[PDB]
């Protein structure tokens, strides 16, 4: 039936569990690495580890070592880019060290490391460079293959580093870094490895930075300005100047993320409704800044706090591939696009199996549909051109109970369905033989495997103990690596699965045969492309080789009405209902409004609403091809006048320096009349004014408010900036009036006196106690009340102009009391200030007489004269019954004895009841 | 009867007018000086003059001239005090000289000046050093006659600069001056010959200083609420003047500082109208209440007066006038202010019927100061150069009045009045009140003269020249020891001067001896003789002998003390007598109690407490015994912390984290040496310090987080304990703001302005807002206001916001219109899941649907305006402007509305319908 080899191995150290990391090196060299690491629970994250070598297929592995004292090797070893050299870090407690290896690990060097550390980064092209991060939020780097260091950057940003293009840029040692400035700042640096001192310099003039610096490894560059009210997003094409991305302009958006700038542009995806579920998928042009639309809604999850994550995947093996997950209302579809984003279909259902009655789904109800990146507690795979396996559902959504694994061999044309619940998939040979273990909780020893590109499946005992399948490898031929833990032991066990016994014969030019890639509606010019790929024959059993030709048959096609879409600013009309696509302008932009800040001298182009397709190869030159080379910007009217005082302004006080500043905003290259009135009879014009740069000044005489109009004349438009100005300076004191002492749940009448008799403009910030922020009054007095007895602090304070008056008073709330009203002779009144130490030496002279008078303690009666004109005052008794006995007594000594005051000489005044 | 001569001459010069200056020069000299200037009416007021001299008691008067051009000599020209010196001066268009001459006007030396000139002062006893006041307020000085001149100051005050005392200061060459510093500031400044600068304490001053020729010195500090007022005895530091504490006091002024004590009046209560008397000790600090209302004017800008003299024939003899209600009545006093009583009638006259007022209902009274001149003349002024001499004009009655105007005298010092002329007339002594002289002042011309020997008792009447005389002026010969008297005048408008120099000595050849008089005991109202603590007996010429006075007089010979009493003493600081006048004791008022310590009593030195009695300054009663009540309190506690105060260094009113903030403490009454001062800054920051208020040093802090922040400070004693407390703010971050206002509204319609914020709910905030022609705006505390607009056109509308200290504003235009047409528009529900409240959106809204509505209509695109409303119900105005056909337009509006749809294609496959709104 078959043939093939099974090799098993066990890690000899019982001491094993956790995690593991299997890593190749070079090809012709036939060496693997195996680092196993055991990870700790409860927060804690700590490693302990052990190495393995092997140098034959992974036959005879030999677990190293390094010195009698065993060091750590942490989870990350890195390997050079592109040049076999290796590198392992070690971390303890507070204690580090690297180990360096150009032999294929065969001699490890020791060295040490003077910082910390977290993650490293190669060079693109050069081995021995490497740059580092360390833990501490800092930037090293070296030159000769991490022995020696020296710094850069002491305040990086998380994984925004990035080198210099190899191809693009000139310059092999530049490092585009993002770093903290000032207190509360973030600006993108560049500086090169050897010289950081003083040679850095920025690309862009302002530079706040909300953390979002990202070049991708193609030549775009990406820049996110964090602003007031609306931020906004730079892109560099070519490393050029910055420019302002155009996004539409009603359509606001929230965040946004680069999915993948592939060939000639860009690919971005922003939220523009806060509905933390659908992004928008958006498509520019070559220098990434005109963008437009390509798909409305897609899936998104926050799944890491500082990682988000969108429902979209491109087939590596066909480029212009894409798949995708909309989300509307509360159904999940899926989509595939093969015009690289112009228009999108549905699955096509396959209606059979093994066991498919074909009752199921047809195309007009329900459709297919996938789970690409999201496991509802999923692998799509794609390495060679056209074969995409996946698990999804059946029906009108996806849903989380459902998981079917299906395949398509013919890039989406035609799907077939192999396997009921989730399954490993692993590729061989360019997709010659297609291996599936079943992914489960429980033991097993079975292999599903298949020759025919999913059509005809075999089962296999690749041995003889139930292992847990933990992961799949494959040499970077036909050597397959299943390593796991087994049923017994704890221990980890590979075995390597060799198919080359089976067909061992070397496939010759002649045994394939041509398949026309094509889409769903059987159009074979794709992309302007015709294409078309090698599929081994079914009547033939040989070994794709070390190197597989494909899609050697590449023709051009003519420009048609598929090959262009819209630009900015223009959507498709009526979902295309008259006739094919056509895009007519949208209500909000129209093509006769000039760019953002056009400087006259430049040149910005316009766009009729047509644009070819970017990498579409499509024979040019006529059809339809609508390049309108539009050189043009036109002279700008004034916009943005403004007027001011120098510094924070808006206060004046009379005989002052005052200095008045103009400013304007488009453009200086007209002159302009400046006619300018300050509102004190001085009429005055100017002429370059914005351009003169120099201020004027102004000493206004009488107090008061003015009004400072200005007016800028051009021969393009016409622009008016007004000022508002206050001169009241002079406040010399205030005072709080309040009643001293007043029982609870009693009306307070507090005043603010002020030294203006009723100013005009004032505003007044009152403190009544335990509670801090004060409240806000425009009038002079305020009613409230005391909850809570003992001592309460009333604070006052008045601010007419630029100037603060405040006062505060101590106030007693009783609550044992009897209250007794106290009439005045009509004489005292006039003889009577508002002052209050009058007020209080009367009280307490009346305090003193009554006490004489009653010979009760001087301590327990307190008399308030209040602040009215007519002289009012209230006796509070307190009683810290007998109660009746001393009001009996303070009522006799009022009436029936009169309470004598000697005012002046020869004058006399009494006190009595009041009613 | 009489016998005297008259001897007339008439300046030879016909070129005479305006007015003259008539000055004598030097005893046992006989030479005689006048100036007739010429002034000009129609605010000219530019001069020409003549020079006339005389040495020969006026008898023969030489025009004098200087050089072959004639210098104008100016109105003012100084001679030297106590010594025979004389400086003139001379002021032409911007070029001013100088003329000197000590040889009694003999050899006038001509000298230039290189300054302008407005006044001039000696020195009491160098004669040739003179200080010169210039005109745009600067002070020169020289000491040399003034021919060579130095700068002193340059912003000097109208005439308060005076020289040290010649018996106190120690210091002959100091000059006290009052100066502008700064800008808005003034300062007392104490400068010498060589170089000008302060010694004293000084601080701020609205041009009040004042050092009277005594050993006290005065100064007005203005402040914020309350001013205060400082005094200095001999030279000393200053202290504040303790005046009655609830009494507030609005303006005061000095009146005399007299022998060893000081009189001030001070204006309690703002009547413009009355003042109150006050006297002080022997240093001018605890003052005490004299007497309660005086007449008070105001006359000139910046000079005051008030109707109080004092008798200078007899020290401590004061006179006032009382208002009350508003009854004028006048009162004298011989005790220096303890008790006041009311003038006795005279009842006689040689035209006086008995049946005049009594003491019970009516009494007399008389006019000191005040010159109430309706009609022509009515000007009175009380004289007395002689002891018990007082003449003087007034009323008899209930009080005074404008009309009546009696010429009263009395001889006995207010004992004994007497009525002797109806209406008023000048009045004239000679030979110190031997003769009495008097002429009527009126407009018509005359040639009598009035005169007595026998003080007022009998006059005489005499032709003392032939043509009738408009009368001018009356003049007398130095030390009033001789009997030449000098009328001037111009006779009959004839266009020239004319003087009249009249000899009383043949009359009078004797020489009076030592008994030729009579002893005078000075008595009282009351007929008691010690007054002020001193029996006191002057003497009156007899009436049979006739002899002149002499050269100097001897009066006051017999002068011998008595044994103090009761009269000889009266309350001190916050001490007042009980009952009433003339009836019942000095009590404490109910503001000040005894135990109180002084202002800022330092441990180490003694306060001197009073009883509440002391003895009147500068009373010689026997002391010893009889109520002396001299306590020799020497004492002083611990003071406790008063007027505690905390800020920020200048007026802070908000603070930005991370900005250095400085913090101030400060105090008032009192200063203690050991002193707790906690301090907390509400934020966590606690601190104990000593010594704060003395160091003089600020205290930086750096907020790190915003928001509000008390600030806490106490100071602790063992006499006492204080709290300062102080709120701060740290609101300071505004990016920007916006006016959302609509583009376009009609008349009397409702329109919903409203201020958005960077902060979506900012929790102090005011706004102004400013609505259009109005210039003064409202003031709110909410986002929102709601507004009309009765004008149409176009109408700027502009708000302002302002948290902390920073503020942010922005106008916006609005057109008001007329003659329009309502629509109103319902759109499609789809579209409010695309509405963000964004203006742009909306104002592309409306161009949209207006450019379909003129498609579809073919009607003008500018006289449709579409307006979609903030509202989240998608809710549209369409607004058609007229500049009838009318009718068709909205009709064809309509039917393009409801029989057309207007289609809006908003997204790929998505269409948005308008149509007419219930
Ligand atoms: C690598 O190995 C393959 C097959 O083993 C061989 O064809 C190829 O030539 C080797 N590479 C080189 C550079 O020789
Ligand atoms: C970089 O610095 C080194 C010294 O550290 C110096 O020799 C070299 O010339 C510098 N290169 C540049 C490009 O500044
Ligand atoms: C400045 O003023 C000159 C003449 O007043 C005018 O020609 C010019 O256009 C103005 N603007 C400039 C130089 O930018
Ligand atoms: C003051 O208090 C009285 C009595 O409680 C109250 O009627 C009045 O409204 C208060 N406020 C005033 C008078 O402004
Ligand atoms: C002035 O002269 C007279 C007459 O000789 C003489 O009595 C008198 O004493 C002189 N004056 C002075 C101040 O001596
Ligand atoms: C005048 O001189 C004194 C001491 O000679 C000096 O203190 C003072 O500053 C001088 N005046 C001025 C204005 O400098
Ligand atoms: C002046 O004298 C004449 C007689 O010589 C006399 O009739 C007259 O009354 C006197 N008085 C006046 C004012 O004429
Ligand atoms: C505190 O202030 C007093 C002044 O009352 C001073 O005498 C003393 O030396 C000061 N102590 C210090 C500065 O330590
Ligand atoms: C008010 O101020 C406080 C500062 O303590 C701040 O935390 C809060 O956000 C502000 N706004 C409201 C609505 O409380
Ligand atoms: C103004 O605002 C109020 C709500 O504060 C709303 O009820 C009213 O309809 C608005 N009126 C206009 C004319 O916008
Ligand atoms: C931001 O700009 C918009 C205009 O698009 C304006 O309506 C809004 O008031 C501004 N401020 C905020 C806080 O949104």
């Amino acid at each position: 039936q078959v043939s093939l080899i099974s090799t098993s191995f066990v890690l000899k150290g019982d001491a094993t569990h956790n995690q593991a990391m299997v890593h190749w090196t070079g090809e012709n060299s036939s060496v693997i690495l195996i680092l196993t690491k055991y990870y700790h629970a409860d927060m804690g994250k700590v490693l302990e580890s052990s190495l393995w070598r092997s140098s034959d297929f992974g036959t005879t592995y030999t677990k190293l070592t390094l010195q009698p004292g065993v060091t750590t090797v942490i989870d990350n070893f890195y390997i050079c880019p592109a040049k076999i050299i290796l590198v392992s870090s070690s971390l303890g407690d507070r204690e580090q060290s690297l180990f360096l290896s150009t032999d294929e690990g065969a001699t490890f060097q020791k060295y040490p490391v003077p910082f910390l550390v977290e993650t490293l980064l190669f060079h693109p092209k050069e081995e021995d460079k490497v740059l580092a991060y360390t833990k501490d939020s800092k930037l090293y780097v070296s030159s000769d293959l991490g022995k020696k260091w020296t710094l850069l950057q002491e305040r990086v940003t998380k994984d925004h580093v990035f080198w210099a293009v190899s191809g693009v840029d000139d310059d092999p040692n530049l490092v585009h870094v993002e770093a903290q400035d000032l207190s509360g700042g973030y600006r993108y640096y560049t500086c090169l490895i050897y010289n950081c001192s003083a040679q850095p310099h920025i690309a862009p003039f302002s530079g706040p930075i909300d953390r979002g610096s990202l070049t991708v490894q193609d030549e775009y560059i990406f820049l996110k300005a964090t602003s007031t009210n609306r931020t906004k997003y730079y892109v560099s094409y070519r490393r050029s100047d910055f420019v302002l991305m155009k996004l539409p302009k009603y359509a606001l958006p929230k965040d946004l993320q680069i999915i993948s700038t592939d060939e000639q542009q860009v690919f971005v995806a922003v939220q523009e409704w806060n509905q933390v579920d659908t992004y928008n998928l958006y498509q520019s042009d070559l220098r990434g800044v005109r963008y437009s639309l390509v798909l409305e809604n897609v899936r998104s999850s926050r799944q890491a706090e500082e990682n988000v994550v969108i429902d979209i995947l491109e087939v590596r093996g066909v480029k212009g591939v894409f798949l995708a997950n909309q989300k509307v209302d509360g159904k999940v579809t899926t989509v595939i696009t093969y015009n690289k984003g112009r228009d999108w279909d549905y699955l096509r259902p396959p209606s059979t199996d093994m066991n498919g009655k074909p009752t199921n789904c047809q195309p007009p109800d329900c459709y297919l549909h996938l789970h690409l990146r999201w496991a509802d507690n999923v692998h799509t795979k794609d390495t060679a051109p056209g074969l995409i396996m996946g698990a999804g559902n059946l029906g009108s959504q996806l849903v989380e109970y459902k998981e079917e694994m299906y395949i398509t061999s013919d890039c989406g044309h035609t799907w077939r369905q192999v396997f009921e619940e989730e399954h490993h998939v692993l590729y061989l040979d360019h997709g010659g033989v297609i291996a599936a273990i079943k992914d489960t909780s429980i033991p097993l020893k079975i292999l599903k495997f298949s020759v025919d590109e999913g059509h005809t499946w075999s089962t296999h005992n690749f041995t003889s103990t139930s292992v847990f399948v933990d992961g799949l490898l494959s040499e970077p031929t036909l050597v397959m690596t299943v390593f796991g833990h087994i049923s017994f032991r704890s221990d980890w066990e590979l075995v390597k699965v060799d198919f080359r016994p089976s067909f061992p014969r070397q496939c010759g030019e002649d045994d394939y045969s041509s398949w026309d890639l094509t889409d769903l509606q059987g159009d074979h010019c794709i992309m302007g492309q015709q294409r078309s790929y090698r599929k081994r024959k079914s009547t033939s059993w040989c070994v794709k080789g070390r190197s597989f030709t494909s899609a050697l048959t590449s023709r051009v096609c003519k420009c048609r009405d598929s090959d262009f879409l819209c630009d900015y600013g223009f959507e498709r009309s009526s979902s295309s209902e008259s006739t094919a696509n056509k895009c007519s302008a949208n209500f909000w932009f129209n093509p006769l409004s000039p760019p953002e800040d056009c400087v006259l001298g430049q040149t910005y182009t316009s766009s009729l609403g047509y644009r070819k397709v970017v990498s579409n190869v499509c024979e040019g030159g006529v059809d339809l091809q609508q390049s309108p080379v539009q050189l043009q910007c036109p002279l700008q009217a004034p916009r943005g006048l403004q007027v001011s005082i120098r510094g924070e302004a808006v206060a004046v006080r009379p005989r002052e320096d005052v200095l008045f500043v103009v400013r304007q905003e488009q453009g200086d290259v007209l002159t302009t009349k400046y006619q300018v009135d300050l509102g004190d009879g001085f009429k005055a014009m100017y002429v370059n004014l914005t351009l003169t740069g120099e201020p004027i000044r102004h000493h206004y005489e009488s107090p008061g408010i003015y009004r400072v109009s200005v007016r800028a004349e051009n021969m393009a438009g016409h622009d008016e900036a007004v000022l508002f100005v206050q001169v009241n300076s002079p406040l010399q004191a205030l005072y709080l009036e309040v009643v001293p002492v007043i029982g609870v749940n009693q009306e307070v009448n507090l005043t603010a006196v002020l030294l203006p008799l009723n100013p005009n403009l004032t505003v007044f910030y009152w403190w009544i106690g335990h509670s801090l922020q004060p409240l806000l009054s425009l009038d002079n007095s305020v009613t409230t009340k005391f909850t809570d007895a003992g001592d309460v602090r009333v604070t006052v304070q008045a601010a007419c102009g630029n100037s603060v008056l405040q006062d505060s008073r101590l106030v007693r709330v009783l609550d044992q009391f009897q209250v007794v009203p106290l009439r005045f002779s009509r004489e005292l009144d006039t003889f009577n200030p508002n002052t209050p130490e009058w007020r209080e030496d009367v009280g307490l002279v009346v305090t003193r007489l009554l006490s004489k008078e009653t010979s009760i303690p001087e301590e327990l009666l307190v008399t308030v004269v209040k602040p009215g004109l007519p002289t009012i005052a209230d006796l509070y008794v307190l009683l810290p019954l007998t109660s009746d006995k001393r009001l009996a007594a303070v009522q006799q000594a009022l009436n029936s004895h009169r309470i004598s005051f000697i005012l002046r000489g020869g004058l006399r005044i009494l006190v009595e009841l009041r009613d």
